[PDB]
């Protein structure tokens, strides 16, 4: 609960919602419809109160952006591209090209969506 950005997930009957824990709050994609989010490749973020339902991945953490920018994105209701493929993610995380705050948040949003989408595959 001090500027730490850890990956966490909420598991309801095997379907997983992923989010970023900062303090006593969770940032996640504002969607209960993963079909439409995935098909459109677009989402905004929301911030909710952390609860015991959330499971922290203490060895995972997405430190790609400053939290204030994500707070601003939540407040502004900005709609991000969350459909980057592995090549784009790989270039972003293993390369040295400039990465805007919007691109950085879109990257983390892609990771959240992809992780949640993979949990749906029956």
């Amino acid at each position: 609960q001090n500027r730490m950005m850890k990956l966490a997930y909420l598991d309801r009957g095997f379907y997983k919602h992923y989010g970023i824990i900062v303090g006593d709050h969770v940032y996640q994609l504002d969607s209960d419809d993963i079909f439409k989010t995935a098909l459109t490749g677009k989402a905004k973020f929301t911030k909710t109160k952390l609860t015991s339902d959330w499971v922290i991945e203490e060895e995972c953490e997405l430190d790609y952006f400053r939290i204030k920018y994500l707070e601003s994105a939540v407040d502004s209701e900005h709609i991000f591209s969350v459909d980057k493929n592995c090549e784009t993610i790989a270039k972003d995380i293993f390369g040295t090209h400039t990465l805007s705050q919007h691109q950085a948040i879109g990257l983390v949003g892609t990771i959240l969506l992809t992780a949640g989408l993979m949990s749906t595959i029956k």
